[PDB]
């Protein structure tokens, strides 16, 4: 009953693929620059600030980005341990690469823009 | 023949390095122009509100109320934002102890919020090598 309550929390999985092309950028300054730019996501490496952010932001202020991503957020219905490893090998299985940034609510996957559709029908398999 | 790609993964030490501070989980209301001088080390704009991450005593004293303490665990492991199999990798190391980790991608590494009381066995299963 340890065992196959993670099961359980796998089957209440549901992805849903959110709008808007997404880029991850590293710049340097304060946050407070970078205000205007509205990124949905921060994070402060010792490298420099991370900036996530919509790829028509990031090129409207000419930052050197990444490959284009799709953002998944993935919702449990609803508790124990292994869900990270679990969504991500899945994806892992069809070529396809988890970057994820952990909410207060919850995780949200970046993958590529080309493998958007495939990461859902992918994470879909769950609830099945 | 991609699920052998992620074993070979598996097998590797992620390079693990704790950092100093214990941080917090928030969820807020309104602009993140309002919290920075909270110095947030992360932020997420959810549809539910702003997430910030932010130093336990930052955001104890900025009235926001108690959260579980975290550790934070960043993997020095070389790799890029389309490496297939690391996410897999190292959140196959910790929940084969029993962790559960709240990951944050950034730009460069991986950024890994643990348990503070679960610090010290998180770099035990993340640093874990074959050869």
């Amino acid at each position: 009953s340890g065992i196959k309550s993670l099961e359980l929390l796998l089957q209440s999985m549901s992805p849903e693929l959110m709008a808007g092309d997404y880029v991850f950028c590293t710049v340097n300054g304060a946050l407070s620059d970078y205000l205007s730019l509205e990124p949905i996501a921060t994070f402060r490496e010792p490298e420099g600030l991370t900036l996530v952010l919509e790829a028509e932001k990031a090129q409207q202020a000419g930052l050197e980005s990444s490959a284009l991503f799709s953002l998944i957020t993935l919702t449990v219905h609803s508790e124990a341990v292994g869900l990270t490893a679990a969504f991500a090998t899945k994806l892992a299985e069809h070529g396809i690469s988890a970057n994820v940034i952990a909410g207060y609510y919850h995780d949200h996957i970046f993958v590529q823009k080309e493998k958007a559709q495939q990461a859902l029908q992918a994470l879909g398999e769950f609830a099945q």
